[PDB]
């Protein structure tokens, strides 16, 4: 008789007029569903959003759910006999365009990935009919797309493609990456052809048909970039050849996100066996009802016995008419042997440009990193991670020079805002470009007051405080330059080789303790004018050979009331309270003129207030008066 | 009669055959007429690109304008009587894809803005009938794009949009974001809908009528973040419930283009009311011939009595044919109770790479900044600003290390080439990501001769001329290595702890002025092998203790004839002219053997050219030559 | 008669049942051939991918030849003798899109590229029918695209096309810029109109005409900047005009991609021109035989005066039907006299983000560079280069401060990794904004080991080793703060105000020869407690004004048994072994008390142990311990 409309509010309560389904490997599936009703006004919001089927009379008497989602719907003027209601037909993963996320992933499969997705989504109705393993993905950020954006990319680029099952009360969306995971059409696993000329046969059967080649490029050469293993060569390539001539036109690609030339090699085959689907395409049509994607099922009856064969349908429609059923189908595929694959057309969430992140680590880490300088981050649109280093993968920092262990460093703290950019736009290639400073992380020299000073303050690691800091500071102050040095703790100057100090007007030198200067071979001084030298405590020189005191003038030698002049020619005067000349041998004293003793000719020698310890210690704490 | 035709060119002169006219909210306009005129060679050019209109014959005679540019026209197939020739017409606001620019807007609100293009254009003929303020965009620029792609962004962002309104000579942009902007058409209050099965009714009414329903998302989460404010938790939220279900998916979005969560939900609700008003749409055909888009009237007759509502017409077909005649009109509108805000459908052109600008400011100023280090740039796109602080905002600069009041950091001056970019290639989002040298600024050291040169030259501010410096300079040349500093002014060598100083070979100093000298404890050093100390004044050793001085093998002393030799062997020989050995109480002068005084045994000891002031002086001029 | 078929599987085994032949000149031309042919199972692939031909018989039995390859074949159901196929026949050029790399080209003229692209695929069939010059460009680059595209676009953006030629076995690519490469179409250099009204003129003439006109902008200004000619104003415009209201409409894009104003201008005209002929166009239809697309003819017989012109056809139709007949074209074209211009349609790949590459240069270089400090890199997507000097151009790098001949200076070397941008995202614009590490290029300091202790190493250049070289570190360590400084060989300290140096703890000094230094003025040295110096030789001290000793307590003298104390109270003991005291002129001896000799009451002065020398020596070996 017709097609029942196995629906939600009763099958009868809708009639089908009229249905066109259609169905691809890999894609989502969409059905036309004119359903008519004895309700002239039946509410479409009632439906709209919401799971429904459709039985339809197969082969066999068997019956064949259009199980999906109310994706869309509209009334339809009609007649009194029925209302149109007319109904777009969708599986669950049209749902998941609905959000959009910035999320990352980290080292984990693409089924672990997707299927986490469903599990946030509460989405169950799928299946997982994967042949081929996967490797788990080192980093993988959903970035500014949709789920299903997201979910779709990771199927093209893993050749993964999906079938749908329908059942009364579901659909499930089912993974697949070969036809191992397909089966036959139930009543209906082979199919006669029996052409338009024939005009019909009860049977179901095939009467439509068309086969067409297409010229191919011959090759897919891919090539990546490790830094880890800089001058290792990941280029791979796939080269394949088909019947038609000129096959030898190579295609190139970098980076074709792989480290390993094995995964490279199968990206492309998954690549190119989406292409290669593609050489050759075999097209149908008939008044079958069984049939549909994902479906294996032998022609027979066309001419060409390399027809008759089993096929794996990628692509699928139908039609249903009924007055208030006619039915036929058209079909789109490859061979039944085959593992169908898809081309990576989903959009790709381009980074348009910078974006800043915050640098993180453990919680008790201050600098997070690994022997390449690389750090974890905070991005600010990461609504969803851990604030730690668990937050991202590790970023390389780019610096202001960087060879073979040489070149500057400095590497990330926890707190910094950063600026992260990605390898060509590519949400799973970051790397720090720059540091800004802001609210928390303020300018070393206060602005704009001190724009004028340039330079670096540190900060002590770890816990150290903002008063904790090596730094320099050059103030550009016209007038009042100055160059400020500060170590915090320590300064080891080493000049392997020859060192020189100048310093245009005055020095000033301290320090707090003992100094120790030692000179490997000689050493010679001078002062320009008066050299002047304070003890506060005593004072004692050491030469092994002789010391000469040389000068002009006078020299002068003053201890308390022992006073010596030593006159340039040679009257040299000694006094004080008492003497003692001594010689354990012989001893001589002799004068170019007269020598008298008591006669009163010598005399007290002043002392000019000199060689007073408490005059000398004033001198001294003038010197080192106290802060 | 038939339809009435107003134009340059002659009214009478074209008949309107037949037109297919296009309205929109928010959108250009679009009128395709054939008319056809007894002028066989009716000049295309004279009526291109020129203002028309149209004097639909509305009831009571009165007319319907469809004032609009000619886009569009061409001569066509016609006759003798009357040859053919068609037109298309647009709004003077699609004019505006004509012309494209370069320029930025500061401290604007949208209408404010655009109202100055339209001065910039001259565009009189709109109306403002917008019911809510508008936030002054502190930034926003028009770059590679169309005025009108420019204003189109803005209006959507604000969720702005307009009704296009004719006079019989003039065309009008009435802006809206509200309902009240919008009207019924004189007799158009109320037009009725009589069925299709009635045929035609006398009174200008409908006979088609469409709704369909779609699914919507449920939420809206937007943010942004704030540097200045850096926990400046941006995120707001707009929420829905629809009639149909999975009504509750979540969207996520980072920046939003605001510093106000409030301004967020500006947008958030602009988006949202974009969205939600495709839950449901209304369409209908009639031989309407007032209302049109901007209008408002209640349908009247149609059977599903909850649809003879008031409705606003988002958008209209008008449609001609003439007897050389039946106008007729379809209808797209939303219900009475609903509004519109402007869907988000215009593109937006992208910074994907870096970009040269020009540190600006005052034109006597050097640096130009604030507290944040933030300057104001100039931008060589941008042929409208002056290269000055007016040029654009201010504007974020990475540094070589960020940290919470210290870190490496140096201000930008003006006349700088730098290096720009934007957050997300988002350009209203500037950020400075580098400095680069070029023609005028050339590297410190000359390459490639200097490429062995490294480090950093500053320059003293205001006046920083090439002498006017500080500097780092370290030199890699192999075999010539060095650390050189400059510094121009004072330089203060603060080592909080303990300092060290490693010589390979030997060391000079020299200072131009004095030196101090202040060991707060002990001072010890030495020279392995000679120490030689002149002084070109007078020296002053004041020892608070007591002053030793040993020699291994000889102390001597010279000052003219002034000579004391103390030979190891404990003969102590004193020469000069005279002397005078004084003691204040008695003395002692013994020998173990033999004291005999003028006996010839004491004599003159050579004073080998010591204490020769002037001999002394040249080997001070040696330590001291000129200059 | 009709179309002869001559090609692969037997000229007259296929016949040319239907055909629809498209032709247009800058672009690929497309006949899709529908055949029939007696062979029942014809082999598709064995005309995919192959060249195949036309013989349409023209007026005098001349035949038209077509030539192209077959891009798509399709077996369609037909009968026995008749037997339907499918042959898509496309220009060589086609091929060239099943083929995409990337690669550089420096100094190349595009025409010369072209040929390169020509030779790589051995793409001889063209012809060089080129009038205008083209600019060597320094650097061209292909990237992700067909050599099709790149080339396509390359030409475009030069205003360089590429037409078309038939010849019976090989087609022509007759490249050309001006219409001295266009011919008269085969004897119909005048072909005469026919209103269709008429009938259908027996002979090959047209049937139809369509002139139609457009609204077109006024001004196109485009700007650049070269920062080796920084204060460059290569800002250019060109200006047009049309016959429909003011064509005044201007457009603004920076950069323009050019360096020469000249240059400029012809790109804006290579948009402009072609813009400016969007004004205006004709489409004609008739059965004209032998005109295409390249052909130059009159109308004749149009009934508008203007439009019996000679016009240039741009694009073409063609159908073929046959009986075993019937022939019909079509066409767009300009007026002969209008100049065709091609528009920049085809899009440019977008270095969506940073690149990495490693700093190139001649073998016998570490460092390669310039006067503006640019280098040349190896592109890690480079997989078509020997990695040297030549595989780029010269890249711009950023700096940490960008003054005229001041700033900072951290140079590459060859080796070094790097981060490389492009302006704006242009592929021809790279800049090197960061230098990073990675496992060859290990970091300086150990991480996360030696992240404290941040600053910078080097290598000395040429030659030097990881023992060669000059750092820089600062120990952020809490507790155990740092700074230090290697100079690989000597350092320079130059301080031209006021040096001053406080050290909280203790300095030690070492100088590995000999020390020297002076001071312009007096000098203040002291120390607050004990003060000693050891002179491992001898020592001379030479004050050239009074040397006055002052000390408290007691100062000594020792050598040897010369030993002498001067005690505070005035005593003075001066004794050893023997003495000579000599006056040149008189001496005087007195006491307050006693004088008495020889009496007992001297004796020797202890010398402490000191004076000894070899014990002293020691001291100075203590002060001086061997390694």
């Amino acid at each position: 008789r017709l097609v029942q409309v196995d629906c939600p509010l009763g099958p009868d309560v809708l009639l089908l007029q009229r249905m066109e389904g259609r169905e691809e490997l890999g894609r989502l599936f969409a059905y036309e569903l004119h359903l008519v009703s004895e309700n002239p006004n039946l509410p479409l919001e009632q439906l709209l959003g919401k799971p429904m089927s459709l039985s339809l009379e197969l082969p066999g008497g068997s019956r064949r759910f259009f199980h999906g989602i109310v994706a869309r719907c509209s009334q339809v003027a009609g007649h009194g006999q029925f209302a149109g209601y007319q109904a777009t037909l969708r599986p669950w993963p049209w749902l998941l365009t609905r959000t959009s996320d910035c999320r990352i992933f980290q080292n984990q499969s693409v089924p672990e990935i997707i299927k986490q997705v469903f599990r946030n989504l509460g989405f169950s109705d799928f299946e997982d009919a994967l042949t081929r393993p996967y490797r788990e993905w080192e980093y993988c950020v959903q970035y500014r797309e949709t789920s299903f954006d997201f979910i779709s990319r990771l199927m093209e680029q893993e050749g993964i493609y999906y079938w749908f099952r329908h059942e009364q009360k579901r659909h499930i969306l089912v993974l697949s990456d070969a036809y191992g995971a397909h089966r036959s059409p139930g009543g209906y696993a082979s199919v006669p052809y029996y052409p338009p000329t024939l005009g019909h046969r009860e049977r179901d059967h095939f009467f439509d048909w068309q086969m067409a080649r297409e010229v191919q490029p011959g090759s897919l050469t891919l090539n990546d970039y490790d830094f880890q293993r800089p001058g290792a060569r990941l280029e791979v390539r796939s080269n394949i050849a088909r019947p038609h001539a000129a096959a030898d036109y190579p295609l190139y690609d970098y980076p074709g996100e792989y480290v390993q030339s094995q995964d490279g090699e199968q990206y492309a085959r998954n690549r190119i066996e989406a292409i290669q689907a593609q050489h050759e395409r075999v097209r149908l049509r008939g008044v079958v009802r069984g049939i549909g994607a994902g479906h294996l099922f032998r022609l027979s009856g066309y001419p060409r016995d390399d027809q008759n064969r089993e096929y794996l349908v990628v692509g699928a429609e139908y039609r249903v008419v009924q007055e208030l059923s006619q039915f036929e189908s058209e079909l789109d595929c490859i061979d039944a042997s085959q593992s169908f694959r898809l081309l990576p057309q989903t959009p790709v969430p381009v980074v348009r440009g910078p974006q800043t992140a915050v640098v993180v680590g453990p919680k008790g880490e201050e600098i997070w990193t690994d022997q390449y300088g690389r750090v974890k981050v905070h991005f600010h649109w990461d609504r969803h991670d851990q604030s730690n280093e668990n937050s991202s993968c590790w970023i390389r920092v780019s610096q202001a020079w960087a060879g073979k262990n040489w070149g500057s460093m400095q590497i990330p703290r926890i707190g910094q805002e950063v600026i992260v950019s990605f390898l060509e736009g590519d949400p799973d290639r970051p790397i720090i470009t720059g540091r800004v400073y802001n609210a928390e992380q303020t300018v070393p020299y206060e602005l704009p007051a001190n724009a004028t000073q340039s330079g670096m303050k540190s900060r002590s690691s770890k816990g150290g405080t903002p008063a904790n800091f090596n730094e320099i500071r050059m103030e550009d102050k016209k007038g009042a330059e100055q160059l400020y040095i500060h170590a915090e703790r320590n300064q080891d100057n080493l000049v392997e080789n020859d060192a020189s100090l100048s310093v245009g007007h005055d020095r000033n030198k301290s320090i707090g303790h003992d100094e120790l200067a030692r000179i490997g071979n000689n050493r010679t001084r001078a002062v320009k004018l008066n050299d002047t030298l304070l003890v506060g405590g005593a004072k004692s020189d050491s030469v092994t050979g002789t010391y000469l005191i040389e000068a002009g003038a006078q020299i002068r030698l003053v201890c308390g009331k022992s006073v010596v002049e030593f006159n340039a020619d040679g009257t040299i005067n000694i006094s004080g309270s008492a003497f003692n000349l001594y010689a354990s041998g012989n001893g001589n004293i002799d004068t170019g003129g007269r020598l008298d003793l008591n006669s009163g000719g010598a005399s007290e020698v002043d002392a000019k207030g000199k060689g007073v310890q408490g005059t000398i210690d004033g001198q001294v704490q003038a010197m080192f008066p106290p802060p």
